[PDB]
């Protein structure tokens, strides 16, 4: 299991914050046991290093208390699966488009699948740190972030009040993979 993320970091501050609600999509270009989870993680989940260093771990989305993932059937956090429902329900597969929503004002993390709402969302979790889009996947799986911006246009309209993640570009994708 590998992971990818863009360099987009969203969070609370004491400055101007016209947008507290953030949206992106993931397109699944190819799927062939397997793993494919998408959602968000916080920098509070970084691994500590000597001298105060903190590093992204690149682990499975929802396999700790700092990340929040959807796989088509379940929501994941803290290594535990919650069952959710949707129309036409399936584990993620080729040509699925997953919408990911982060509402820092609620707080909530919620999803759509091929434009339809997933019934069940994350609530009652902390919003310490900065949040980033993130996906994790087993071998051979091909996915793309659609962040907004001319090279990653959305397939669906963001919900009212939501901003494209591309607007928070202060754009690169990082991929973490096992070495061995
Ligand atoms: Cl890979």
């Amino acid at each position: 299991v590998s992971s990818m993320r863009p360099n987009i970091f969203l969070g609370v501050s004491e400055g101007s914050a016209q947008y507290k609600k953030w949206y992106y999509e993931l397109m699944v270009d190819h799927t062939e046991a397997t793993h494919l989870r998408v959602g968000w993680a916080s920098t509070e989940g970084y691994s500590p290093y000597p001298g105060g260093g903190e590093e992204w771990g690149g682990n499975g989305v929802g396999d700790d208390l700092f990340s929040y993932g959807f796989d088509g059937l379940h929501l994941w956090s803290g290594c535990i699966a919650r069952t959710v429902s949707s129309p036409n329900q399936h584990l993620l597969r080729t040509d699925d488009v997953i919408s990911c929503c982060l509402d820092l004002s609620a707080p909530s993390i919620s999803f759509r699948i091929n434009g339809q709402p997933v019934q069940g969302m994350f609530e009652n979790f902390n919003i310490d740190g900065l949040f980033f889009p993130v996906v994790s996947f087993s071998a051979g799986i091909k996915v793309r972030f659609l962040l907004g911006g001319r090279h990653g246009e959305f397939k669906f309209l963001p919900p009212p009040g939501y901003a494209a993640c591309y607007e928070a570009v202060l754009l690169k994708v990082e991929h973490s993979r096992e070495y061995k």
